[PDB]
């Protein structure tokens, strides 16, 4: 309940209150999986967590610091949270290596040799050291998404956010990215993963949160949630998804 | 030999000669379509035009300025050349309006409302003003790629490069992207378009360059190159694609 703390979170886009009061508390090293239909506020939720969107009411605490406290450095938090999106993760005009090294050099003021040493180490980890000097256009979707992960890991964050990282990919490219994320969980990374891939959720997630219409409607262990859902809306959603 | 001027352009990656003597001279307002097999150097070529890659031998002159002359402001050339890639054109972490205004604000130091009025009219022209405050991942491929053109146009370039802008799109999304590109061609923009979209090439294209193995093997008017190719490599390539 220590790494991410969310109390009565609400958000509105004028008329549409997209997050209608949500509560979640994520411990250090916990993999939490977010599921639910389109328009639930799943991405908005992740954005608030990543300081990409401000909220209308409630509280967000990350690593024991408040996002709306006057004294708190938001830029310092920004670099402790990583985020991988469904698309557009890479700079197409830069090599794979320079994608990864850009922020660690620009933000954390690392020297080139140091940053590239760690970038090659992460490319090794994802199975793409042989693509260091390649351009994003040369990469398949599964390879591009694995570079996005490596990009995010180079800042060495405390939390990794994943917004449907495999949703835009062909089925032959999905498990590629899921195994990197799977491996990332095995190394004690606090992860929030928005996904429709339920086999990942059950295999990897510590808790599953079912979001619908701006609420977290049901939550709990993957086995508990998938096998024995209690809420009609959870049942309805699970009757048509993977 | 006005807008783009290339003489015996050569580029290697190690012992791999990727461009082997490119000579091409693009007039102002000319729309050049580039076609050819994978590994032809089409993307490398466009990168050289866009100052994203250095070259081993030869000369490149964008609008009367030599990219290797001593007194050359490279950044001032960079800002007059726009580029749309196959994928990764957008920042997923910021809104559509912000994607477009980022560069004119940083590079041209425009105030926010100035840049935004320009972005809004650009979104209008590509038929997407309603998506101004939306995030990239809410967009279709067709939409995303139109915003990618809007981003590029916000810098007010005189050269627009397109590296397979519709390749990674579902076929129904291909149409409305080529409509924007056509409008851009019809308005006098100097365009280099790497594309295997024949209808586009025939309609708004002035010339077609057939690249293969680091050379421009054959060139000419689209009708002429498409319907009566002179070189057997061009014929063979046309037979397997169109
Ligand atoms: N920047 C924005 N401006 C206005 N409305 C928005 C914005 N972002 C999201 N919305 C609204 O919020 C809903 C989208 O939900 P999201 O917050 O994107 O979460 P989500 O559940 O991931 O959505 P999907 O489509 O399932 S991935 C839509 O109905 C939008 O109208
Ligand atoms: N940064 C790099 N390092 C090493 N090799 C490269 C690099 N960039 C390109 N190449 C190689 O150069 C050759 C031609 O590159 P491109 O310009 O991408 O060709 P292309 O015609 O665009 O091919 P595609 O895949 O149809 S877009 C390919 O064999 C690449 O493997
Ligand atoms: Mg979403």
């Amino acid at each position: 309940l220590q790494m991410i703390d969310v109390h009565q979170l609400k958000k509105s886009f004028g008329s549409l209150e997209v997050l209608k009061g949500i509560n979640v508390h994520i411990r250090e090293g916990e993999v939490v999986v977010v599921i639910g239909p389109s328009g639930s506020g799943k991405s908005t939720f992740l954005r608030c967590l990543n300081l990409l969107e401000d909220f209308d009411e409630g509280e967000i605490i990350i690593d024991g610091i408040n996002l709306k406290a006057k004294d708190t450095n938001l830029n310092k938090v920004r670099e402790e949270v990583g985020m991988v999106f469904q698309r557009f993760n890479l700079f197409p005009h830069m090599t794979v290596l320079n994608n990864i090294t850009l922020a660690p050099m620009k933000v954390r003021k690392w020297p080139r040799e140091k940053a590239e040493a760690k970038a090659m180490e992460l490319l090794d980890k994802v199975g793409l050291k042989d693509k260091a000097h390649a351009y994003p256009d040369s990469l398949s979707g599964g390879q591009a998404q694995r570079v996005a992960i490596a990009r995010a890991l180079a800042m060495e964050p405390k939390i990794m956010l994943f917004d449907e990282p495999t949703s835009a990919l062909d089925p032959e490219m999905v498990g590629e990215v899921l195994s990197v994320m799977k491996q990332l969980a095995n190394e004690g990374m606090t992860m929030v993963v928005v996904t429709h891939e339920m086999g990942f959720a059950r295999e990897v997630g510590d808790r599953v949160l079912f979001m619908d219409g701006g609420y977290i409607i049901e939550e709990g262990k993957p086995e508990d949630l998938f096998d024995r859902p209690q809420h009609e809306r959870t049942k309805a959603f699970l009757s048509k998804v993977f």
